[PDB]
């Protein structure tokens, strides 16, 4: 793993966090408790602040960055799939970002919302809490069911465990 | 090059296989002879079985993973383009996956099929063998001319050559 | 950072160029003065020549490659966003390729053109200089305003400086 400062700012990573290999984190970045950053993921906090909560999982090959004056916020329990681009996005508690998705500047993903795989959420777009949105540009296609919420809950719990397991293996 | 075991399962890589730098391979994964896994690709076998045939090429920055109970099967001679996401997908012999595509769960890609760049094959979708499928979601547009099929044999064979060449350089 | 020669040709990189960690560059590749190749980017020059001008920035997780007899050309001042796939593209002076885009074989991006995020420019497609192209397939929708051009100027100016800043930390 690579850690780099930027103009006097360095990442603040919880001790329980898992930082996979070939990951790069730089600048003004805060990573919460039990959160896991998977393989080859890049997080450059050299434009605006980046705050990632607890028990969050940033899956493999993702890119997190920002545009001027637009902080990147990822609250507790969030799941972000493989190869996702988060650019100054605001991702509220428990949301899930489908793999291969691009979440643009100031777009706000509602609490518990689910973004389908391969979607593009345009600048400033707000996705209502607990809904399913997908497409390019992403549109809400329906609100979530209790079965969807159960699986989202299962996914983030699973990843907390996998992160701890891989963290151990890193010996 | 990073190899990790996962819960009792450890990657089994053929001797003639080329595993590029910054590649990560974990758990229940099996890689065949003469296949090449290119730069930054991530293959996490921690959800379900992953089997990769012989003479296969998985190009740069790809992500291979699985959903529960859905193995990831990639038969012989398959060409996986740059930065592709394969999730519990079943790719039949000699098929070609265009760069930037996303093949989702239980989606089966028929033998000799050609998935156009930037495509997204939805969960459970079956793609007829010997056909060309494009779009998001991918739709079959036509059949492959003998010329197409020969360009695929040319690519497939070419990557076995490059695979062994870079493998030599590595050493 | 990995630097590999290919079939007797080794990458020629200006001394002022910044090459981030986990970057892989091989073969027939020329990188100009002060350009910055960001984290996890892959530049494989093993099929056709690749020439990258000066003060260019290739952002994190991008992949540059070619098709037979189709050189990959990127002139001075070009900005290519995160996770971009450039395959035998001809990118003219000062153009900007939005993050998550796929620019295909023989496609040419006119001087100062701006490709919107997540776009796909099909093979052979030509984008007029100083225009905004969006979508998949991408389509020209309008012309760039005066401060759109001003912003583009600001962008490549910061990356030239940011690359030099990170370059120093690297040492
Ligand atoms: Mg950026
Ligand atoms: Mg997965
Ligand atoms: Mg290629």
């Amino acid at each position: 793993g690579m850690i780099y400062p930027y103009k006097g700012k360095t990442p603040q990573i919880a001790a329980s966090a898992f930082i996979a290999d070939y990951v790069t984190i730089t600048g003004d970045v805060v990573i919460g408790e039990e959160t896991s950053i998977w393989f080859n993921t890049v997080i450059r906090g050299d434009v605006a602040p980046t705050v990632i909560g607890n028990r969050v999982n940033i899956q493999d090959n993702s890119i997190l960055h920002q545009s001027p004056n637009n902080p990147l916020i990822i609250e507790d329990g969030v799941t972000v799939g493989h190869q996702v681009i988060l650019h100054s996005a605001i991702v509220r508690k428990n949301a899930l970002i489908g793999m291969g998705s691009i979440i643009l500047d100031r777009a706000e993903i509602g609490e518990g919302a689910f973004i389908g795989a391969g979607s593009l959420v345009p600048p400033g777009k707000k996705i209502p809490p607990n809904t399913l949105a997908l497409g390019r540009p992403a549109k809400v296609v329906r609100e979530l069911t209790e079965d969807d919420i159960r699986e989202m809950e299962r996914i983030r719990r699973e990843y907390v465990e996998k992160g701890q397991y891989y963290k151990a293996l890193q010996q």
